[PDB]
């Protein structure tokens, strides 16, 4: 029993982050073979920041520019490129605490570990999800630009997030391994706002699914919904939409519950119209929308790495 | 920005887990050094558990009576003894990834981070809190027993729990490393029963600063009080006594924000009688009490906003 928010065991991942510093900057860089990995945003002083052109600063840049640090060692950076938002720099040794590893793009209501870094070291792990909006709720503080985002498969570690920014209202945004960004953001200190932010619906069904698993019925009823009419009301209270591919992802938790997720759909629109009355799910008072159908099953089944 | 229920970096823990398995049994092991710490109900069958004599139950027992499963190395037992609830087993090769230790203690109130395991295996990494009842509110399975409890503060890691038994309310039961059980239990199938919770008055007050320092102050009033008079009201709430140790430890925090621990004293008072009125405070529909004052300090900026 219990339900908790729980993060992947961050061990295979603290074996590959170091401190880069270029001139005044120090962020935080992933080690992986012989390059490490790093926010571009490094080569950037505070006056660059504001309309930087990237291929312009790096091509002044030399080796030696780049300070690497893994724990009290120095690491000695023998070439440098960019790939989008991220800066490779080739180091003299590969690291032996290299894990089996992919550079994967997750998508938005999935989600992952975030190992919080500073100075290259690790201070904190969490559990979090990519927002319908592209941001991620994290929990940052300057300095931890270049901390990364992870799941787990079997052995091998899928990077999914390098952090590069905080937004007005508090909320991250990053890139895949690959310097892609996730949303429609720009690695500038430029005026940029998170849009409007929608609640994951599979992943509210499967947190409702998980309650039924932990003795929590209360919210079930007689009813059930078609799927177009369980949309016209979620739409109203901007939740996304639910389609085929969600009832499928469902099915298991449907099966071991014995409530259909048709059925499941018309306990969350009672919940959406009527509220709580005072009631938890789960010791909470919010529809909570950070865990998948996957992260249920692996919960209540006990998948181990 | 931002403020997350945050877990330590599992990696020096994941590095000390180790299968134990004696007879049809089979849990959890914390390696360190040349001993293997592990619940002394693992030489227990189900029959046994009911009224068992543990003294009795270990005299029959030697050494390749216990199979110790590191990886996929077997770990040869060349000694056992028992103190109190934890069976320790001395092997025959220290553990090369013994990170820095000590066995600490806790008080209700404390958090820590667990390393959920099954089969030596950790699965997961979730923060917690020691109850006032001295259960942990955990997410546990069958095969967790032997799952710790840590918090790694600068260079050491200090182990604080070792997971035990699951009560009939779902809530978890368990011993300091030095086996030891937190509360009145016993490592016994008998009619045991959490005592009635209680929320951790200073970790909600340490959650209120947070929220002041993240630029939220909604729910402050211009009222104070007594210290006598917060402790009438909150008894009231199932909230535990607020003594004057409790603030002084929010001295720094009443510090940093300016407000007296008695004025966010007052402000809790009528967060209590009023509720939220559809407003949450740090993302939260209710009051969080698994945040110390030394967690809130820790992951918070010294700048308020
Ligand atoms: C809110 N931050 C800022 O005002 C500053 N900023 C710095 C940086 C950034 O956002 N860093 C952070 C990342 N995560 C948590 C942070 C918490 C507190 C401060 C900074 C944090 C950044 C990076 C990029 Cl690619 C584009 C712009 C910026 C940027 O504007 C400082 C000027
Ligand atoms: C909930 N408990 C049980 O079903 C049973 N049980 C077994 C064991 C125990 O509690 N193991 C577990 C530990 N953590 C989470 C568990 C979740 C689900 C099942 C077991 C779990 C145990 C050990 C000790 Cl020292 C004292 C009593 C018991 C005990 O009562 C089987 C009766
Ligand atoms: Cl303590």
């Amino acid at each position: 029993s219990g339900f908790r928010k729980m993060a992947f065991p961050s061990g295979k991942v603290e074996g590959c982050m170091v401190q880069v510093t270029c001139g005044t900057t120090t962020l935080n860089g992933l080690w992986l073979d012989d390059v490490v990995y790093c926010p571009r945003h490094v080569i950037c002083t505070s006056e660059d920041m504001l309309n930087p052109n990237y291929e312009d600063l790096l091509i002044r840049k030399s080796n030696h520019n780049f300070l690497v640090q893994a724990g009290n060692v120095q690491l000695r950076v023998i070439g440098h490129s960019m790939q989008n938002c991220v800066l490779k720099l080739k180091v003299d040794t590969a690291n032996p605490k290299t894990p089996k590893y992919k550079f994967v793009r997750i998508q938005p209501g999935q989600t992952f570990s975030v190992l919080a870094c500073y100075n290259g070291s690790p201070s904190g792990v969490y559990q979090c999800a990519m927002r319908p909006n592209f941001t991620i709720k994290g929990s940052f503080l300057n300095g931890s630009c270049g901390s990364v985002g992870f799941n787990i498969d079997y052995d091998c570690v899928s990077f999914c997030y390098m952090h590069h920014m905080e937004l007005p209202t508090g909320v991250h945004a990053g890139t895949d391994l690959e310097g892609n960004f996730y949303g429609p953001f720009v690695d500038r200190q430029t005026a940029q706002a998170a849009g409007t932010d929608t609640t994951i619906t599979v992943n509210v069904l499967a947190w409702l699914y998980a309650a039924v698993i932990n003795g929590d019925r209360w919210f079930l009823n007689r009813f059930t919904t078609t799927l177009n009419d369980f949309n016209l009301v979620a739409m109203k209270y901007n939740y996304e939409p639910l389609t085929q591919d969600h009832v499928d992802i469902l099915g298991p938790l449907s099966a071991q519950t014995g409530i259909a997720v048709l059925d499941m759909c018309a306990s969350l629109k009672e919940l959406l119209q009527n509220g709580m009355n005072g009631r938890t799910i789960l010791g909470s008072a919010l529809l909570e929308d950070e865990f998948t159908p996957f992260d249920v099953v692996r919960q209540c089944s006990g998948v181990t790495f």
